[PDB]
């Protein structure tokens, strides 16, 4: 016990989740990257004579993309899968609270003896004050040494990036497996309006395949803000006309109104895509130059 102890302490309750059981059935689309990423870390542990005897699996697995895609769903989805713990590290974070957590943190995976460590943001180990630069050295450094060296005492690395031509050479070569997760396509983007709009009634007037054609581009991040507002806006109207004493006796289900076509309109306006056709085309240039086998 100790400071050692509370270290141990404050990291878990950073880093672990609230909710870490994610399916793949839960995750729509990504089919392509689901099976590229199971591949990469499932069927190792499935086929050992195939990957100690015919083809060494990948070192390292790095997720690319925009934001918003649903990267940490894909973590969790391989976490539930085999059976690991599931750690959420995010670097950028972590980097402003040295190299023992990075030590720590891979000493937790390994008591935890099955775990998934995920590292979200890792191009911010590789950020361009003084202080800043020397702290992040040190966590980029023995980060390296914590991934060179990873039945059930296994410990898999996942990390995800919005920016991967950010990310030393040093620190890629740890990533040998590369996966980009795509935004959702137009058929991808009218499930996540469906499953986002659960819990809200639409005025008839709202059309909802006009909507997944205009948010094209959206992240499954976007669409989701774009309902989330969209119902803000409905449940204020009700809100703002009301008093304290109705307000505490409303239930819920009560304060939502239906929203309509004008709080679509206008969350739409409010909320343009957060990916360009120029950020896509970075992206596919790099997945040619650096993409995996």
């Amino acid at each position: 016990a100790g400071y050692d102890k509370d270290l141990v302490e404050a990291l878990e309750r950073d880093i672990v989740s609230r909710n870490p059981s994610i399916h793949w059935d839960d995750i729509a689309d990504l089919e392509e990257a689901k099976k590229l990423l199971r591949e990469a870390v499932v069927l190792p542990m499935w086929m050992p004579d195939f990957f100690k005897g015919i083809r060494r699996p990948w070192k390292g697995v790095l997720m690319v993309g925009p934001p918003g895609t649903g990267k940490t769903m894909l973590a969790k989805a391989v976490a539930t899968e085999c059976g690991t713990t599931f750690f959420n590290v995010s670097s950028s974070t972590l980097t402003s609270k040295s190299e023992k957590l990075v030590r720590l943190l891979f000493e937790m995976a390994r008591f935890y003896a099955p775990t998934t460590i995920f590292i979200d943001q890792i191009d911010s180990i590789c950020s361009r004050t003084s202080d800043e630069h020397e702290a992040s050295r040190r966590v980029k450094s023995e980060l390296l040494i914590q991934m060179d060296g990873v039945p059930s005492k296994m410990v898999m690395v996942l990390a995800a990036t919005n920016f991967p031509w950010d990310i030393d050479e040093a620190l890629r070569r740890r990533l040998e497996k590369r996966i980009y997760i795509p935004l959702p396509t137009a058929k991808g983007r009218a499930e996540l309006l469906k499953i986002n709009l659960r819990e809200v009634e639409l005025d008839p007037d709202i059309q909802l395949e006009d909507i997944a054609e205009k948010i094209e581009g959206y992240s499954g991040a976007d669409i989701t803000n774009v309902c989330r507002d969209a119902s803000l806006m409905a449940m204020r109207r009700r809100i703002n006309g009301l008093s304290p004493e109705e307000i505490r006796a409303l239930s819920k289900e009560e304060l939502q109104m239906p929203v309509t076509k004008g709080d679509f309109e206008l969350a739409l306006k409010k909320i343009a895509k957060s990916v360009s056709a120029a950020d896509l085309e970075k992206y596919e240039k790099w997945m040619v130059e650096f993409g995996s086998a």
